[PDB]
């Protein structure tokens, strides 16, 4: 249900999400009260889910980062994982995922010995084996489409 | 330094991308002129590198997302992937790996045909192998964390 004057609201605060409802308007030809209403309706259908500002991890003390692939040490209760990994604030993502394993995680740590120690909260929280694939740089990321 | 002040404004703007240079002040204990400079400063200095509102993509179309791990076949010539990649646009992030693979892609796509369909065109225009794992579902996604 997206007409043409949503795509190009949610493309410029994909791209500028402290864009300005006066900038916006004047963007799609509407009044600032047209904008901010469709805005709202856009935030309350889950269309749009948030603002964050990007931050850099390194500039923070997050110099290492990884994937980790996690898989239920036994498969018979339906699945924590998610939830009882919430509690974690290092890990940033969690998504299931088709094949051997159950879930990625990508998960942000200060250094080697930090992640050996996030490895066994992770194996012990959620009781899970681990697969871990260590990012050596991020190209680009979040880089959202809006066709 | 991160001074902890800078500390609670990245917190504050990770959390709230259109949060206010006022309610933030509030929040922070300032003048909302000493919030607006540092915010110019950690903009200047790499550390905000964007605002984004974030989007969900199967409202927008998006409906297959998938991971995809990518190596180049012929070892003897430069390596270039992330940047032949760099202008097909549904993939949205690009990661080097140490694991079995050279990189990770996230990608999205409309359906699984699609999907078949880009892979095929990273084959062809970076010279790489592709591996995928298909994305059922995100529980969350990109909570930043700030020590
Ligand atoms: N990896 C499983 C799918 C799956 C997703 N989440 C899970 C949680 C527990 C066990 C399996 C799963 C498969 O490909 O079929």
């Amino acid at each position: 249900a997206l007409d043409d004057i949503d795509r190009i609201l949610v493309r410029e605060l994909a791209a500028d999400g402290r864009a300005t409802l006066s900038e916006l308007a004047t963007r799609a030809g509407l009044s600032v009260s047209a904008v901010q209403s469709r805005v709202r309706r856009l935030e309350s259908r889950g269309v749009v889910q948030g603002y964050s500002a990007r931050i850099n991890p390194e500039a923070v003390g997050h110099l290492l980062s990884a994937f980790v692939a996690i898989t239920p040490l036994d498969p018979s209760q339906p699945d924590d994982a998610p939830a009882r990994l919430e509690h974690i604030e290092e890990v940033e993502s969690c998504y299931s995922v088709a094949g051997e394993e159950s879930y990625v995680l990508l998960v942000r740590v200060a250094s080697a010995r930090a992640l050996e120690d996030l490895l066994q909260r992770i194996r012990t929280t959620a009781n899970v084996r681990t697969r871990s694939t260590i990012i050596l740089n991020t190209f680009y990321s979040d880089r959202q489409h809006i066709p």
